[PDB]
């Protein structure tokens, strides 16, 4: 079909199938499963999940299970999960975060551990570096450790936590992205983009957006977002280095994801703090300068905010965003993407899958109907039977007497084209 | 249907003509004599055009004058706006003088000049500082000369050479506004600004030391070529003071030749490449002030002339290289998310340049200019509202024939507004 003359249509297809199996799961009510992470490659998937006791965020980290796998077809009406490999992080309770990247039948774990004690227990919310995990089908995992002799950050972080959507292999580079605690001493203007907002007084707003991307409330310390770039995997002897969007540039930083997209890059931003619309960004090379960021609004993140603002003007306030609703593009410019939108009920939540256009058209369909509650929602799609598939990973509970625990469903992308 | 519509976008874009701006100053034919450096500035009624004619060499020529116009932007019937000089004047003792810019206020003008040091012999001691004269124009009357030295100028930094940026200043109220260069006098360990693209190496602070030694001037921490805000004081005292506000090397490059800009009740400072960065220097002011200074993120114009740089337009990686362009914009929104400028590209012969707006998407509108031009090595642009359209006039340094000297030629062009997508 002449990309040219003829048109396009994408929506989702009308199942949800589940993809069983893509990674273990316990029935323990004393557990949660939470922050996963989920990259499809060329021919591997990597996942990553964090099991924590009894709180899904301050929890202990009990365990942090990485799966190297292989998507197939089992016969079944969708695509299928064959994990390869199950793996855990030892030492997790030295860890902040722990992101994936799938490339070519290889793929990564990169963990951000913080300061240990003498005693040997986890001094908490600081910074001792990273662990790079590497994967590959039927061979041993290899361990390189990255200290301050082979990272260099482009500020002073006290905090760096991995983006759980997880990173991308170029070449011999990896890239993610990180957030955290840095270190300040420039005067901000935070970027402060809202609607009809009717409340002057004093800075306003302005002064609301500078404080909610500081830490505790110093300009000294903010809540920075960074590209984390990894050097020269295939030396055995990688590096890290850092790029931070400076506060004009960003929200409060928070959980996001870099994305290959055609020979360009892009980048999810959760939302953490006022302001819940979409912040997606496009970049021909992986740099704070280049960065463009995409006009659209939806997903519109309406669960787990502390947040009071509408939804049509989003005015800025003091609250707490802490949700993951990525997209997938479906087009070179991300013109076309698909994503789950997810809204609160008197009980539980409801939830559509959606493909979106350039032009504001939205094709959804309401998804697990019989669930509870559904919080989460991290989406890879791929080719699978010469048909576009996507794969959606979303923490939810069943049941709602049931503990939070992570699922995948399969569903397919249908493109037509209109000659 | 006007656009008040959906998925509609405003731009703007330079028109198809060029016309010329013919006698915007004066320009004699000598072989030997060189026409370069020059400053221009349109007020509300009035223009200020300075030019230095040098001899033999355009940049370490002797200054055997520099001339100023002032002159009003009016209507002769033409296609195009075109230039009336009011008043040609020769700004005294030439030999002593660094550099000077122009700025234009409502029927007001200004020129700005450092001068250095007067030998015995009389010859200038070069790269040296020794005050500045302003000096004021103003129709139908004629200049009134200022002398600021000593006492009567306070620098942030101890500066061992002053140049006035030759984009020019602007006038705020009894205020004067414009931006200077020169070594600078310190003793402090410095991260200098590093921002490029992809790099091997870039972890190891290579690159690091490289941009830091590029804005080095004693070799060392003894001298930094540095860029500052420079303000002029109640010019309505006949005793104006000059103070500056230095930009420290974590936010800027080396040292050049800018611009300071009226942006609405906003301001502007262009910066030109003069070092490895050969991307657009535009930052954003509400007031005058180093604190408040937000740098556009876009790269167009990119300096490709007049560089000894070999690094690549798309990395830009940092090197010890020499840029000596000037290559302006002038914003056309409050947020210079909108821009007119000229861009310009060096040929195995000489240039090929073209004006251009661009917009708030990333688009660049551009219509090629002066093609039966051999070389343009300059550009400063500046708009104004004539006949209910948008209209800029840019002055552009350049030899129409190889084996003439340089002179300076003047062109109008308009901006039109347009809805697409």
């Amino acid at each position: 079909c002449n990309k040219t003359n003829d048109h396009f249509t994408m929506q989702p297809g009308v199942n949800f199938y589940t993809v069983p199996n893509l990674g273990p799961s316990s029935s323990s009510a004393d557990e949660c499963y939470t922050n996963p992470s989920f990259s499809i490659g060329s021919s591997i998937y990597m996942f990553s999940q964090e099991i924590r006791k009894t709180d899904c965020t301050t929890g202990e980290i009990l365990s942090i299970q990485i799966v190297l796998g292989r998507i197939v077809d089992k016969g079944q009406q969708g695509p299928q999960a064959s994990p390869l490999l199950v793996w855990s992080v030892p030492n997790p309770k030295i860890i902040n975060s722990c992101a994936v990247a799938a490339g070519d039948e290889t793929g990564w774990v990169l963990c951000s551990v913080t300061l240990t004690a003498a005693s040997g227990e986890p001094i908490p919310h600081m910074f001792d570096g990273f662990w790079l995990y590497k994967f590959e089908p039927d061979t041993e995992v290899v361990a390189y450790r990255i200290t301050g002799f082979a990272y260099l950050l482009d500020k002073v972080y006290d905090s760096v936590f991995i983006g759980k959507g997880g990173g991308i292999q170029r070449g011999n580079d990896l890239y993610f992205q990180m957030f955290g605690l840095s270190r300040n001493r420039q005067s901000i203007k935070a970027l402060c983009e809202h609607g009809s907002c009717l409340g002057t007084g004093g800075g306003g707003y302005q002064v609301l957006c500078d404080r909610a991307v500081m830490s505790f409330g110093s300009e000294e310390s903010l809540i920075s977002n960074a590209y984390l770039k990894v050097n020269d995997v295939a030396s055995g002897k990688p590096t890290i280095i850092s790029q931070t969007f400076p506060p004009s540039d960003s929200y409060k930083g928070s959980n996001g994801r870099i994305y290959t997209i055609g020979e360009r890059y892009g980048i999810y931003l959760a939302p953490s703090s006022w302001n819940r619309y979409l912040r997606f960004g496009l970049t021909p090379d992986i740099s704070v300068r280049s960065t463009t960021w995409l006009k659209e609004k939806d997903p519109i993140m309406k669960v787990l905010t502390t947040c009071t603002n509408t939804d049509k003007d989003m005015c800025p306030e003091i609250c707490n965003t802490r949700g993951y609703q990525d997209i997938f593009p479906l087009s070179e410019d991300s013109s076309f993407y698909t994503y789950i939108g997810i809204t609160p009920s008197n009980e539980g939540t409801k939830s559509f899958v959606a493909v979106k256009d350039d032009a504001g058209h939205v094709a959804s369909i309401t998804i697990l109907p019989n669930y509870y509650s559904i919080t989460s929602a991290t989406i890879s799609c791929f080719m699978y039977k010469e048909e576009i598939w996507c794969i959606a990973v979303t923490e939810g509970r069943k049941q709602k007497e049931n503990p939070q625990r992570i699922y995948a469903h399969s569903y397919r992308v249908q493109k037509m084209c209109f000659h």
